[PDB]
Formats: C-alpha cells, sequence, structure tokens
C-alpha cells in the first residue's frame, strides 16, 4: 500500500477560506480511500499507479483541485485552478490517465508544485516526506 | 439550484461503524458541491439532472456507495453494496448516465430504497422531504 | 496513559439528529485531549483519575451529556439528560469531583449505562473493550 | 443571542499543525453551543456576558487556548499559550470570571489580539465583523 497524508495551511484571509467539496479516488492499483484524523487527510491506495483528488471551494466562490498519487513508485502532485462549476473532481481525476490532457503532469513525478489562479490565489503542494510508502505533503493556500 | 441534505443513522454496532471515504459529483446541471454542517451532509447542485455519491467504509472493511440526485425535477437514490476496492465512487457515479448499467435506477426517481449486502448489512435511504428544491433524506445503516 | 474511543450510533430518526456542541477534559491525571479520526472520538488522558464530557444537541433542541473516564484503574461512564441551556459540559464535568453531586456515579465504575430522557430518547453507553488502557465504547441514541 | 464565527488560518508549517482538542462554553447568559460548518466554527450564545474556549494542540505538542465571547455587548478575545497538559480549557474558561486572573483581559473587549508563544508560534485573533450580534473573526497561527 501507499499512503499520502496532507496538512492544509491557509495563509491569507484576503483570499477567502477554502473547504473540501469533493474527494475522488481513481480505480487503478485496487483503488483507495480518503480518511480524516486530527485535522489531516490521508489517501490510502492499494499500490503504486493511482491517485485521488480533493476539490476545494472558498467562501468567495473559487474552485480548485489538488491531485496526489504515486506513479511508478514515486509521488506526484498537481493543482488545477480557475475551474467552472461543472468541472468537478469526478471530471478532473480521470484526465490524468488514458492519455488524457493532464497525464504529462502525473508523469513528472513532482515533489512540489506551485500555481497562482487567475483571481490571484497562490497554491502550493510540497511533499515533506518524499520517498517510501508513507508519504506526507503540505498543501498551502495563499 | 437543488440541494439534498443527508443525516446518517447507524443502528447496529454488530455491523461495524461506517465512515465516508469518497464523495463525488457528476458534471451535468453545472455540477455541484458537498458540504458538512452540524454532522449532516448536503449536496448542492446547479439544477435538475445531476447527482453525487458518498462511498462509505466500515471498520470491518465493508464498502458501499449511496447515490442521491434529481432527475427531471424529482429526487432519486440508490445504494450499491459488495464493492471491491477498485470500484470507487469515481467508477460508480458515471454508471448512472450515458446509458450505463445503473441508469434504470436513477430513472425510477425513488423516494426510498432498501438493500441488504451479502455480508448482512441493511441499508436504507428514505427521503423525509420529497418535493421541492431543498430535499432531505435519512441514510440508515443496520 | 488511558484512552477511550467512542463510536456514536444514532438509531432512530424520530428523536431527531444529534451533533456535538461541547467537549471538556477534567484537569486531574495531567489532563487529556479529545481527537477525531474516521468518524470516531478518542479521549486520551495522562493517567487514571480523570474524565471528559461530550455534550450533544439534537436538531429538536434536546441537550444531553456523555461522560467517560477512568477511576481507580477502571472505566466509568454516565449520561445526563434533560439539560437546560445553562448546564454546559463545563458545568457538568466538575460535578463528578470534589464531592460534587455526580461523584457517586463515577465511583460505580460502570461498563454500561442506560437512561431514557424526558423527551423519550434512549441513551446507552456500552464499553466493548472494558479493561486495560485502550478502552472502547459504543454510544447509542435510540 | 450572539454568535461568533471563526475561520482558522494556519500559515507556517514550521510550527507544526494544530487541531482542536477541547471546546468549552461558560454558563452565563443561558450558555451556548459550538457548531461546525464548511470548515468553520461558530459559538452561539444566549445573550451578552458569556464565552467559549477552543483548545488546540499541535503535532509538535504545543497547547494553546483561544477564548472568544461578548462582554457588555462588545466582543472580546484572548489567546493563552505555553499551557501545561493539566491546564485544560475547562480550567481556563472560568478564569475569565468570578474575579479570576484573566477577567481583566475579557474586560478589555478587544477586537484583535496578538501573542507569540515560548516556542515561537505567532497567534492572532482578529475580528472582521466587530459589531452587532453576528460576529466574525479570523484566528491565525503563524
Ligand atoms: C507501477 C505503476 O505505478 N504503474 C502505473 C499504472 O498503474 C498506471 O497508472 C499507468 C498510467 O499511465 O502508469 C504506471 O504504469
Ligand atoms: C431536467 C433534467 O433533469 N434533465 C436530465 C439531464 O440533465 C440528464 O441527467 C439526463 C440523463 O439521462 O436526464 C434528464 O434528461
Ligand atoms: C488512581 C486514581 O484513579 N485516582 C483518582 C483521583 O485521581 C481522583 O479522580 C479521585 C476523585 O475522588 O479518585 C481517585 O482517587
Ligand atoms: C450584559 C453583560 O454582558 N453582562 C456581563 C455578565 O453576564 C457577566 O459576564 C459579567 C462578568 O463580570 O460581566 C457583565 O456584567
Ligand atoms: C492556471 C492553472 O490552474 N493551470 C493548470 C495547471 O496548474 C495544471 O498543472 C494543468 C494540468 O492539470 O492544468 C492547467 O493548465
Ligand atoms: C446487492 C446490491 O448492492 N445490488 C446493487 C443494487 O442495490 C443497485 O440498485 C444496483 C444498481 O446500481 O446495483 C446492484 O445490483
Ligand atoms: C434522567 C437523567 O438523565 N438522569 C441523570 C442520570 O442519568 C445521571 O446518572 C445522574 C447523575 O449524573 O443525573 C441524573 O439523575
Ligand atoms: C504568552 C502568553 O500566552 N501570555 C498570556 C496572555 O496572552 C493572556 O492574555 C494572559 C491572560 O489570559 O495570560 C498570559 O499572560
Amino acid at each position: 500500500t501507499y499512503s499520502i497524508t496532507l496538512r492544509v495551511f491557509q495563509r491569507n484571509p484576503g483570499r477567502g477560506f477554502f473547504s473540501i467539496v469533493e474527494k475522488t479516488v481513481f480505480h487503478y492499483a485496487n483503488g483507495g480511500t480518503w480518511s480524516e484524523a486530527k485535522g489531516t487527510h490521508t489517501l490510502t491506495m492499494g499500490g503504486s499507479g493511482t491517485s485521488g483528488v480533493l476539490r476545494f471551494m472558498s467562501d468567495k466562490g473559487e474552485l480548485i483541485t489538488v491531485a496526489v498519487g504515486v506513479h511508478n513508485y514515486k509521488r506526484w502532485c498537481d493543482v488545477v485552478t480557475g475551474l467552472k462549476p461543472e468541472e468537478t473532481a469526478l471530471v478532473i481525476n480521470p484526465q490524468y490517465y488514458n492519455n488524457g490532457p493532464r497525464a504529462y503532469t502525473r508523469e513528472k513525478q513532482l515533489a512540489e508544485y506551485n500555481v497562482t489562479s487567475v483571481v490571484g490565489t497562490r497554491f502550493e503542494v510540497k511533499y515533506t516526506v518524499v520517498e517510501g510508502n508513507n508519504l506526507e505533503a503540505n498543501v498551502i493556500f495563499s
């Protein structure tokens, strides 16, 4: 099994406050499950080769997704911003597979990624434990 | 908009205790979002014609999904039991659409549904507010 | 240290639906902390001789407290029903100590307790692991 | 009635990550209740003259309390850091009343407060809606 445990940091009240509105798990590698403990979020997966997505909405209406997973035994991540209401995590998660338009990002096996949305919100995913089967990352909104 | 607010009742400790492991929203009708308040769960959707799925796992390992949505201005529900780890909510939710194998169940526009899993767990979804745009249902595990 | 992990089973929609409105920890035995994981609640305490209280409110306005702790190396529990709004958990938890009016109930060291309230709600606390330092109980509203 | 709604912003992973371990409500003004919605925390109180406390613990072991309430129709707040395990919120909340050692801080009726702890964690409470019965504040750990 692989697990990825996420801690969500929110830095700047001027951007609003984000909460989870959707959590998906892709079906490869015997799937997996999201759980919550002590304010953190863990994605537990049946092996290497799958992922999950958290979609967040701010109290100012902004929609963004955070994807994390393991590809060929190495962690990966992505953040997609500027989403329309119909672009749910259910739409987004599969786009990393089956030659979809986000596969290239999974293939990078990134330990960190940064993006600013068009409306000016900074997002970062930074793995703090980057190797092995019990991975850890901070997700930072600013 | 349509909303469906769910209250989860668990009746029988002998079946174990269930918690949410995934929440999806289908992309029709401008999508929608899950939220939590006072121990309840609300799916807020952009109009009639979409749905969302909660997947639950018990502390005894059982996996089941609960689907709720609105089809042609009437509520619907379903429960799928006996799921394998790879049959995530991300797999299940789309199966109600595009002539998928669960579409017939959405088309029934049920205000209640009952099923017992092969391992003996009873599940019921029962709408308590069955008309209008602010729907309410109890989800009962036993 | 001692821990008590609680699973809350709400059986009967006719009583309405309860959510937590307060959680206290008494200061003996070097105190302790409440945490949440996978829909459960754990009180971790620094030794034998302290306790914590969860207060619940139903969406029909009913207020009740559940107390759990360890007294002379044995678990105890209590449920107080029919509470007024001014009777917060902060009021109730100390009443088990300093020769307060609920001390006798702590002293019973009960592994199960059943009480039905003035509005008809049935409450049960039943420990499923009743000995040792890693205690487990079901809290059932019916 | 008065309500205070809190949004918790954790800015700095270097301080570790905090989660709630206790929530108390003082018994004046007919008491009150904590609730959670969309990742936020609301204390609802029966009138002016009471308060509640959230205690937080970081995954590095740090214990701190945030107190919020209404005194003579004006909001107040306080943050206490460097707490010992025996100094539970149940100990701290009453210290603002009955001529206790923190009463002066309540009496200040602060709309903002900044304190940095012995281990270097910066805390700020800042009310964003500072008048009326529907109060709002950001709680920032940095
Ligand atoms: C071992 C491993 O991670 N295998 C994965 C496989 O499961 C699938 O995700 C594929 C997608 O292009 O990428 C890899 O081959
Ligand atoms: C108005 C309405 O609910 N329309 C829906 C549409 O959105 C889609 O879900 C379709 C699937 O067969 O079922 C209906 O036509
Ligand atoms: C060892 C042990 O549990 N000691 C406790 C002590 O901590 C205190 O709670 C007292 C209350 O009357 O009951 C016992 O003596
Ligand atoms: C109206 C009002 O806020 N009254 C309060 C009262 O309830 C109590 O908290 C007291 C503490 O010294 O401070 C004020 O007098
Ligand atoms: C502005 C923005 O959010 N762009 C995203 C980018 O972050 C992401 O890596 C890519 C692949 O999923 O899709 C979009 O280009
Ligand atoms: C035993 C079991 O869970 N059967 C489910 C049924 O409940 C559901 O309505 C149907 C359509 O989704 O799929 C399966 O037949
Ligand atoms: C009806 C009711 O809630 N009675 C409670 C009882 O359960 C509790 O054990 C006792 C001591 O705390 O106080 C009250 O008698
Ligand atoms: C370093 C620290 O946490 N000091 C606190 C201060 O913040 C608080 O206002 C006061 C009254 O409660 O108690 C302590 O002096």
